[PDB]
């Protein structure tokens, strides 16, 4: 298909429209054509704080017409402030008020990292660092096993999050659900070989955030990367009469993945989706992979002494 296969049965499409960045005032246009155009699966999240917004383009389409229910895939994410067993239920509860909808179609841990519960989205130091949470990684795992029992959500995951942290939730005892899905960021300049064949190798589906290196992230700086404006990518899509972001966007699916592409910008949905027509050769397939600096972009530093911090290993 244009569509992967979960351990619950169910068929992923490979293709959906992020909206991480999407103003309130820029996001029910930008699912209502994405609809119009032909993709059936985004991903949201309560942190976003436009999934309200999300949802009401979502039900004009369906009661519109264009779309059914079933044809669908939502997916949403578990704040780092309701990682307490008692609170995931209402986290999910709200977002499917966000939503509009019954069910959500995939549910994940946002972060491996569990922070202190208040209004406040991000709880900090009265120094630098995030003021953690006791909570518990396999434990928080369960609180979410109990809401596909409970119906709410037919399959769930782990967004990013490494082996180690994987590899845990596995081998947790009373094991009922397995996680479906992994979502992680890469793109060329992390290609991460290595997790390719953990995640996945034995045997879970890779969702690959930040396709285009996301050049609107709020820490917007450097002065240098740049794979949107790279020389050598580029011309990549020169050859193929595509464009770059094309280019990027299909090449996580060919390494049997699955983007998560964010735009707000009709232009540019209606444009990312056309990735169908064309197949990177051998070649752009081994030169992307050569271009990995090991260079995450998402990255945030002030939670670097916690506990559960992905990204202390290597894969
Ligand atoms: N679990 C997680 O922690 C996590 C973290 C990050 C990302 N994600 C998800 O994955 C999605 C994708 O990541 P992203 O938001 O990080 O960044 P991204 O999709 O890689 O990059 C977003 C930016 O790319 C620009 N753009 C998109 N298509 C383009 C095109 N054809 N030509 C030129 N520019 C184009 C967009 O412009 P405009 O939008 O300004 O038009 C936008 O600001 C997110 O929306 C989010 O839901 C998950
Ligand atoms: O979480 C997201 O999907 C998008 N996203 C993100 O990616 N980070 C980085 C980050 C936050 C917490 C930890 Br822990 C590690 C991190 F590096 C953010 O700070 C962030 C901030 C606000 C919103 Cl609305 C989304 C964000």
């Amino acid at each position: 298909a244009s569509r992967l296969l979960l351990n619950n049965g169910a068929k992923m499409p490979i293709l959906g429209l992020g909206t991480w960045k999407s103003p309130p005032g820029q996001v029910t246009e930008a699912v209502k054509v994405a609809i119009d155009v032909g993709y059936r699966h985004i991903d949201c999240a309560h942190v976003y704080q436009n999934e309200n917004e999300v949802g009401v383009a979502i039900q004009e389409k369906l009661r519109e017409q264009v779309v059914k229910r079933e044809e669908l895939f939502i997916v949403s994410k578990l704040w780092c402030t309701y990682h307490e067993k008692g609170l995931v239920k209402g986290a999910c509860q709200k977002t499917l008020s966000d939503l509009k909808l019954d069910y959500l179609d995939l549910y994940l841990i946002h972060w491996p990292t569990g922070f202190k519960p208040g209004k406040e989205f991000f709880p900090l130091d009265e120094s630098g660092n995030v003021v953690p949470s006791d909570t518990n990684i396999l434990d928080t795992w369960a609180a979410m096993e109990e809401l596909v029992d409970e119906g709410l959500v037919k399959a769930i995951g782990i967004s990013n999050f490494n082996h180690l942290q994987v590899e845990m939730i596995l081998n947790k005892p009373g094991l009922k659900y397995k996680p479906a899905v992994n979502q992680i960021e890469c793109h060329p300049y992390l290609t991460q070989e290595k997790l390719i064949q953990y995640c996945q190798s034995k045997g879970i589906v890779v969702t690959a955030y930040s396709p285009l290196g996301s050049p609107d992230r709020p820490w917007a700086k450097p002065e240098d990367p740049s794979l949107l404006e790279d020389p050598r990518i580029k011309a990549i899509a020169a050859k193929h009469n595509k464009t770059t972001a094309q280019v990027l966007i299909r090449f996580p699916m060919q390494r049997n993945l699955v983007v998560i592409p964010k735009s707000v910008t009709p232009e540019r949905i209606a444009e990312n989706f056309k990735v169908f027509d064309f197949e990177l050769s051998s070649q752009d397939m081994t030169t992307l992979l050569s271009y990995n600096r090991n260079w995450r972009v998402c990255a945030l530093l002030s939670c670097t002494s916690h506990k559960d911090y992905p990204f202390h290993e290597e894969f």
